[PDB]
């Protein structure tokens, strides 16, 4: 089997993509966040609080023929953001563009933080990751991409983000017209749950390539690009009034500057991202100071490829018995 499902850009500037899911039966659809960097598949729901839902569309497992409550699971996760959820769980048949699960857990929230609730447009998340970091006690669950795995045509699935426009995730194949050149294949360490691997180095605009390792995840669900701070100092060095901002949370730019390019190594390969896939507009609305989209990974303790680096790309997320990350060009 396969699947595809188009993913679109919940607002103007990428903060993050959603893409339409069927559950339950009769199908309810919710738009979900992909995010290869979790592992719960979780949801508004009718069990949650009333006061924390404003404009999502619920999952309400007792219209669903097909829904089973998982007696005594419970879930909690706690993001990168500082954002946050929790309820207990529910198994329902799930599909993504055609391609069908079912016995999938469907995590439906009681609680979930303010960030959720005021996000209208994203009505839960599913995660991609691997399945050693899904929340569910007592018994842990597997996520979509796992359970689908083995009745996939190849054990693989696909993000090619869009810039400033939809994009495709698509499950069992490779689509070989969605990009350009070759496909580089990198080593995945599992070891932390994450789709984990090392890039060969980075250029800044039209400047020399570093040849330098740089290990971090491949994470749908962040929106930014973050990487340590010897590099991100290079990179914002090259735009003439960029500095780091405490008061803000990282660099800013003049919103009238021209971005530079950057280059990411994936092994003897390069990915570049545009220039202009790095601005993320005023800080505040109407500033004439702007957000940067490559920010420093001190303090968190990882570098991650989030949307900005990933939609410069065509990425395979190959689930074989030995994981391994794809780029091309695109
Ligand atoms: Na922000």
């Amino acid at each position: 089997s396969t699947g595809s499902a188009t993913t679109t850009p919940i607002d103007s500037l990428d903060d993050a993509y959603i893409t339409p899911v069927q559950i339950g039966t009769p199908a309810q659809t919710l738009n979900l966040d992909f995010d290869t960097g979790s592992s719960d598949l979780w949801v508004f729901s009718s069990e949650t609080t009333a006061s924390e839902v404003d404009g999502q569309t619920i999952y309400t497992p007792s219209k669903s023929t097909t829904a089973k409550l998982l007696s005594g699971a419970t879930w909690s996760i706690s993001y990168g953001d500082g954002s946050s959820s929790s309820g207990d769980v529910y198994t329902d048949t799930v599909s993504v563009g055609g391609l069908t699960v079912t016995g999938q857990a469907v995590e439906s929230a009681k609680k979930v933080s303010s960030s959720f609730t005021e996000d209208s447009t994203i009505d839960g998340l599913l995660g991609l990751a691997f399945s050693t970091l899904n929340t569910v006690s007592p018994t842990q669950q597997k996520t979509f991409f796992d359970n689908a795995k083995a009745s996939l045509d190849s054990p693989v699935f696909t993000a090619d983000l869009g810039y400033h426009a939809p994009g495709t995730y698509n499950f069992g194949f490779i689509d070989t017209t969605a990009y350009t050149g070759s496909i580089t294949y990198t080593a995945v360490s599992t070891k932390q749950g994450f789709w984990e691997w090392t890039s060969t180095g980075y250029a800044v605009g039209s400047g020399t390539f570093k040849s330098t390792s740089i290990d971090g995840i491949a994470d749908t669900g962040t929106t930014l690009l973050y990487l340590p701070a010897t590099v991100v100092s290079a990179y914002w060095a090259q735009v003439s009034g960029a500095k780091s901002s405490s008061s803000v949370g990282g660099y800013v730019f003049p919103c009238s500057a021209t971005l530079p390019s950057f280059t990411f190594g994936v092994g003897s390969a390069r990915i570049v991202i545009p220039g202009d896939y790095i601005d993320f507009g005023p800080i505040s609305t109407g500033s004439s100071s702007c957000f940067g989209g490559i920010q420093s990974s001190a303090g968190i303790g990882i570098n991650i490829f989030g949307d900005v680096a990933l939609k410069a790309a065509f990425v395979v997320f190959n689930g074989a018995t030995t994981p391994t990350l794809g780029f091309a060009s695109k």
